């Protein structure tokens, strides 16, 4: 069993020391190395029960077995006393750096996924090259390091909910005792925006310095994948160039989908351009019902505007249904119009975009409905949330051999690893793998510390936690109540559920029985809670937590038995008797 | 011992049948309950292990083996034919009301604990009688059923704190993109009580129709134990009358101390007379350091107060002391003044109450500090916090037997039981138990269960998750870090902890590493999670959820392995990496990277 692991890590390893903390000369040499600035990566023998054959077993690269034993890139360098040896000399410092390739990683993508990998692998020693180019919206959008959720995705996303948040805020001071108008209270976008965008610019700085001060050495190139070792890299002004590296991460993400109908491109914005945008969008149809889709309808209606949401079937496929609906619901019973069975056949511009006045321009959306009747209406702004997509011919040449799957993602095994295997993939373009970011940074960092640090543990993609950002928050942990009763059957799956009311609401004469939660449990098997629905306020920092005793394993006994923090939401998961079956209304 | 159980349910329960899931004569005798409008537990054999066991152990109660077999208060009263026959002659209703006491069941205390368990106990046919009365404060404030936490509790507590996050929120709009100056808008406190009044007005309906609904007798009168099954009752006009129960529940509730010292009971007040209070108290000077001393002070700093509070020793006794020196520094950092390691001596009336103009008085505080320098100023009202005291010497007659402790409060069995076999108590009162809503309706219900619906599960009493709703939340769940290395030694736990900022809070412009984090770990023991704690907004639905992990015993590996929500304040839990022990500092470096 461990022939086979050792045989694995010293050969991918960069600057690796095996060790004991029980053997003084071992502890001798991390001091050494550490006021010689060299990043090495740690595995201790006596804290392993596999390590009683490993120095034994280390006769077979150094032909000793004694201890410390560092090696660098597969090949022995040395002990305490090869190690003094070279560092009295100046000579560490050169030994160290001495590499087959250019680098020991080279990262393709600088987004969640990408920095986070090169940021892991350099702490162990990698030399690592982590390369991000941001191609341009059709419109001309573009922005820093950092990649999706940074600059277009979750940053932006929640700031600008929670501005939309503040709208009702505002409205509820009043019935508290504040002496405001609401009335006379308006929004204004541009503020807001430089706000959003003044912290994404800090990000962008705070990652370019960060991977400074990790000798990382960070380049704004567009990188191409012309051989399972080398890249090819364009810069700033067509440069044409090809670092080879030893390990590559392809992390490379994806951009919106626009679809295939005249006027899109030309007049549609997508979300890589809404959050970067200096006017305020206006009159806006989004056209999809993603959760990018619902989110964005849903903070541009709370910040006083016209939004229409084009649904050409279902709300949130993949999602709960029951708990989509009650999504869409909420949002239609605030102001969000619905085009129910719709889809878009074109978009043609009635008026263009006034820039020196910082006005949206007006658009005409022709489409049609399932039944063939005629759709037509005056949008100011056209926004397309109609799924993301990998463009891996961008990145991969085919004569190299990374296998995609039906549509463009990288095959891989469970340890991110594609069918060539020095090359690997993480984050959004991993097939079937949850697209989040704190999937994507997992999934990095367990990758690195399999590569350079000779780690086993592998990244667990089974129930992760989401939240929909939506005017009411939707959390969710484990299977759809939909997807529950297939695996297991009808008879099988047991259903707590009930509706509530956040206390903050009461005086603020907001809704009763529109905030909702529900437990999907297996009755076979104790009850297990399979999955944890919650819509309403903060509903991510309320299903956090269950996340844990999800992936624990839990059963609803162990809900019931937990005691609730009162007067909180996420208390009334403790207490909930109410089953589907029963038929018993799940309203107070 | 499977044996020795069914004895304890047969003499217990008021209505119990005797069953199996599958058995059609069985529904049949269901059915025709629930259409009699007949409440009773129900024990489906086929689905409990010892099943072939306590069916043929049935005999002894019986004679038959058969299934169903109904019992009522111990007297069994027949097979499916009996049950039936005694149906259609429309004999059944007045066969459940047969009982040698007035009632099954005499809670005395309507708060919290007492109204969930007398609800419960209601459901499975007990018959129930739920006792309230509300002692008006010195100053004579009153309000309805409900409890503490309903009338002058979490409720008043956390929609005055609530309150006080919209002022903040109020100056976030601004940085948000809102058009409001946020520096000219007052608070009005007037409108704030109308409301929150209101709201609680509508609990107290509610939960009188909720006591109806289910049978259970309210009376709104004094409820004195007098003897092991009687209760001796005063109603509304001094008129006394007794009645009688099987069994009885104690849930009482405390009520608030106040200081031995001049002017206290005359011109001071305390929080049941804060959340009802007409005129906006005005320069405050809140005397205490616990929870409800801090949340007080808190919401009224918020809502545009002159805010000092006086501390005798420390923050939050009980709670991780860390943690509430960065709560208490966090409000003095928001313009709330304490004044440390004092005691008051004395309080004199300086202008009376104008009570014809929603205005205050004024008041003088005589005070000492620690080594002598003597504080005095002045406060337009006066609050005194600083614990709650049992006042079981105005309910429970002497000469019935029931121990209490130390500090007058019921010394139970971890089932509930007094020192009087037939007589419990619940909640504030059951010593030594944290003394929190959540517990005492859980503790409630799952007595009323064990008796009269034969469950056998107990009140876990370990690990209950708290959240102190003070400017900045604070939320745990578990041992404290002066408790983890005090019982398994520094050696042994392993803290790892980090700041943080919540995304929201970047735009709006407040602090970076004021928000803070941790896990109390145990290195032997696989890194198991002995406490966790959060200061930061939302504390209270962070740490909920974690309360769950925790109970199944959750290790250090558990939160790494578990994926983060991204952006939350709680993923921050799932990959905290900083340890205490090696020296690394919390603090979140920058805006990271
Ligand atoms: C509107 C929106 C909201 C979202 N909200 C959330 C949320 O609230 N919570 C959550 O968990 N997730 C959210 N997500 C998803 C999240 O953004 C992704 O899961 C995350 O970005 C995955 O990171 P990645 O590294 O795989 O790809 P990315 O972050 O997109 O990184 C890829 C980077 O590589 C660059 N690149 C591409 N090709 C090359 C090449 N040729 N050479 C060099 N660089 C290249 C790209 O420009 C990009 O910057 C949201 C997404 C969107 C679109
Ligand atoms: C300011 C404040 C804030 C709080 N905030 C929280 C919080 O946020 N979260 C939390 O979990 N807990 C909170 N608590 C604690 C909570 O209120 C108590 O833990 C809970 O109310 C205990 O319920 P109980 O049934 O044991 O007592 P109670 O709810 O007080 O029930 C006692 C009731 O019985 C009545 N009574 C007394 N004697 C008799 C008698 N002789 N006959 C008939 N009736 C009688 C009393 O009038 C009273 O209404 C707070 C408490 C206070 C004071």
């Amino acid at each position: 069993g461990t022939s086979q692991w050792l045989r694995k890590t010293v050969d991918s390893a960069a600057v690796i020391l095996f060790s004991k903390t029980t053997c003084p000369y071992c502890k001798k040499v991390k001091d050494v190395l550490a006021e010689a600035k060299i990043k090495h990566a740690t595995i201790e023998l006596d804290q392993l029960s596999n390590g009683s054959a490993i120095q034994k077993c280390l006769a077979s690269f150094s032909k000793i077995e004694t201890v410390p034993q560092m090696f660098v890139r597969g090949k022995f360098i040395g002990d305490s006393q090869t190690v003094l040896k070279y560092y009295s000399n100046d000579e560490l410092a050169g030994i160290v750096n001495e590499s087959k390739y250019d680098y020991d990683l080279i990262v393709i993508g600088g987004g969640s996924g990408g920095l986070a990998a090169g940021k892991e692998a350099a702490k162990y020693g990698a030399k690592t090259a982590v390369l991000d180019y941001v191609e341009p919206t059709p419109i001309g959008t573009t922005w820093g390091l950092g990649g999706t959720c940074v600059n277009v995705g979750c940053i932006p996303k929640k700031l600008m909910h929670q501005a939309g948040l503040l709208s009702h805020a505002l409205e509820d001071a009043e019935h508290f005792g504040w002496s405001l108008d609401r009335s006379k209270i308006s929004h204004n976008w541009s503020t807001m925006v430089e706000g959003v965008q003044s912290h994404i610019g800090s990000l962008n700085w705070g990652y370019k310095v960060a991977l400074r001060d990790n000798q990382v050495t960070y380049l704004n190139a567009k990188g191409r994948l012309i051989s399972p070792h080398e890249v090819q890299i364009t810069d700033k002004n067509q440069k044409v160039s090809t670092i080879t590296g030893n390990k590559i991460i392809l992390a490379t993400g994806e951009r919106p989908k626009y679809p295939e109908i005249p006027g899109a491109v030309e007049y549609g914005i997508t979300s890589d351009d809404l959050f970067s945008l200096p006017y305020f969008p206006g009159k806006t149809l989004v056209i999809g019902a993603s959760y990018v889709a619902l989110e964005c309808a849903g903070f541009l209606a709370s910040l006083g505007g016209d939004v229409t949401v084009m649904v050409r079937s279902i709300l949130l496929r993949g999602f709960d249904q029951q708990m989509a609906e009650k999504v869409g619901d909420y949002m239609e019973n605030h102001g969000v119009k619905f085009a129910k069975l719709c889809v878009p056949d074109e978009i043609k511009q009635l008026k263009v975009v006034d820039t020196e006045n910082n006005k949206p321009g007006l658009l005409l959306v022709k489409g049609h409905y399932t039944d063939g009747k005629k759709f037509e209406e005056e949008f100011e702004t056209v926004i397309f949330a109609v799924g993301r997509e990998p463009q891996l011919s961008k990145v991969l040449c085919e004569t190299v051999g990374v296998k995609l799957d039906k549509n463009g993602r990288v095959v891989c095994t469970d340890d991110e690893q594609t069918t060539v295997s020095n090359v690997y993939a993480i984050g959004d373009i991993n097939a079937g793998k949850p697209q989040l970011t704190p999937v994507a940074i997992q999934a990095g960092r367990y990758l690195a510390r399999r590569l350079f640090a000779g780690a086993t543990e592998l990244t667990d993609y089974s129930n992760v936690a989401t939240t929909v950002f939506t005017p009411l928050e939707y959390g969710a942990c484990g299977l759809s109540e939909e997807d529950a009763i297939e695996k297991y059957g009808d008879k099988d799956i047991e259903v707590y559920h009930s509706n509530f009311k956040p206390l903050e609401w009461t005086v603020a004469h907001r809704e009763d029985n529109v905030c909702y939660m529900k437990l999907v449990c297996r009755k076979s098997d104790n009850m297990r809670v399979l999955g944890l629905h919650v819509l309403g306020p903060n509903a991510g920092e309320i299903t956090q937590g269950y996340a844990v005793a999800i992936k624990m394993g839990a059963t609803k006994a162990d809900f019931d038995r937990t005691i609730g923090i009162h007067p909180t939401c996420s208390e009334t998961f403790t207490t909930l008797h109410v089953t589907k079956k029963s038929g018993v209304s799940p309203i107070v």
